[PDB]
């Protein structure tokens, strides 16, 4: 049996969606309506607010430290907006943190006219382990343009520091890395070998794990799920006709839970609940474990702490499920004798 204490390290959050740890039990996160909120020990602290679009799976979603965050005080957002004629599109900003009287100051726009809709509009963003700035996205109710190489919608992207393409990315002058997504909004590396993983929503049923290769097509909308053709990359998993509602995932990793290190976690929303997944040598599933059924209600994301805990927020005020009192939370599990 696995054995662990969890806190409550904040609360009434509106759809926390995105949280990045600070160290010293210092985090900031992302509300989907449009703030960025700094949580500490102390208390909840306001760092910025946005106009986002604010409907339906849209508003301000990922979030990420630049790699050399504080000394580089660079934070990247993902956020929802009404374009030209009413329309729902995604960006990605960035703007510079004040390291004191935390403030957001000298807000640019990275990337621009990302397709959206009032489902699939991805949003996950995290450096990967090459310094670059990776960024799901989803077919904006538009499955067609997953395939389409001249679309930014149902992709992953990488980019620089800067949103620039690195010349070594797959396509010409491109952000695209891999294609073929209906609806991404979790992706982590794995912590020895590198190996890039992603998770997926499928239509109804298929959510998926994948690996994500550089310039892979992950067949979406052709296939869905092991379609087993060459031209479209599998997932190493597929819920068949089950629904878990995948998005945030972090492999484990720290002092805290040795005997996690290297599985694969996984919030669901509609599976309500904690995915966790270990990986064999050359990343074969051994094993998937599920936790937290339906106790906490809806989970979002999955990230790691400073220490090796595990943070996890709950998504139960987006509506499509039930509140518990002072939802949303952010959630920390730590061992038993911590
Ligand atoms: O089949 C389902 O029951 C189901 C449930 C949910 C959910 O729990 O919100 C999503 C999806 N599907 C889905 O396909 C999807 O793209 C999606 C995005 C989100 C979200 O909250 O951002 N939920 C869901
Ligand atoms: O994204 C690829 C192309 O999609 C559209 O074309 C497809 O859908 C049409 C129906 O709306 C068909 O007429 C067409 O034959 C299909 O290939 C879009 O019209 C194209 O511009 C895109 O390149
Ligand atoms: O045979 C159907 C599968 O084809 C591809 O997988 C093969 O090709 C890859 C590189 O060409 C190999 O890495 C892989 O191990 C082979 O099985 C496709 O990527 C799979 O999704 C298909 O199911
Ligand atoms: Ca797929």
């Amino acid at each position: 049996e696995w054995k662990f204490k969890i806190s409550e390290v904040a609360s009434d959050l509106e759809v926390p969606w995105s949280i990045a740890p600070l160290g010293g039990g210092r985090y900031l996160v992302t509300e989907r309506p449009g703030r960025l909120v700094l949580i500490s020990p102390s208390g909840k602290k306001l760092v910025a607010s946005f106009d986002v679009a604010n409907v339906g799976e849209a508003g301000l979603l990922g979030l990420a430290l630049h790699p050399e965050f504080p000394k580089k005080s660079w934070v990247y957002l993902y956020a929802s907006y009404f374009a030209e004629g009413g329309h729902i599109r995604n960006r990605v900003i960035r703007g510079r943190l004040d390291g004191s009287t935390f403030k957001l100051k000298e807000v640019k726009t990275l990337i621009d006219g990302i397709p959206g809709a009032y489902i699939h509009n991805g949003g996950r963003i995290r450096f990967g382990p090459d310094g670059m700035l990776y960024i799901t996205t989803g077919d904006a109710a538009d499955p067609r343009l997953a395939q389409d190489l001249s679309s930014l919608a149902g992709k992953i992207l990488r980019v620089d520091e800067e949103g620039r393409p690195p010349a070594d990315n797959p396509f010409p002058n491109s952000p695209i890395w891999s294609y073929g997504h209906r609806n991404p909004q979790g992706i982590d590396w794995h912590r020895a070998s590198g190996v890039m993983v992603a998770t997926e929503h499928g239509p109804v049923g298929h959510d998926e794990v994948n690996i994500i290769l550089k310039g892979g097509n992950y067949g979406w909308p052709l296939a869905t799920g092991k379609a087993g053709r060459g031209e479209f990359v599998d997932p190493v998993i597929d819920t068949g006709s089950e629904t878990w509602a995948p998005s945030g995932a972090s492999f484990v990793h720290g002092d805290m839970f040795p005997g996690l290190r290297g599985w694969l976690l996984i919030a669901c929303l509609r599976g309500s609940m904690l995915a966790a997944v270990n990986f064999g040598d050359n990343m074969e599933v051994r094993k998937i474990s599920t936790f937290f059924k339906n106790v906490f209600g809806r989970l979002r994301d999955v990230v790691i702490d400073d220490d090796g805990g595990i943070l996890i927020s709950t998504s139960n005020r987006d509506g499509r499920g039930s509140l518990r009192a002072g939802d949303d939370k952010i959630l920390k599990i730590v061992s038993e004798q911590h």
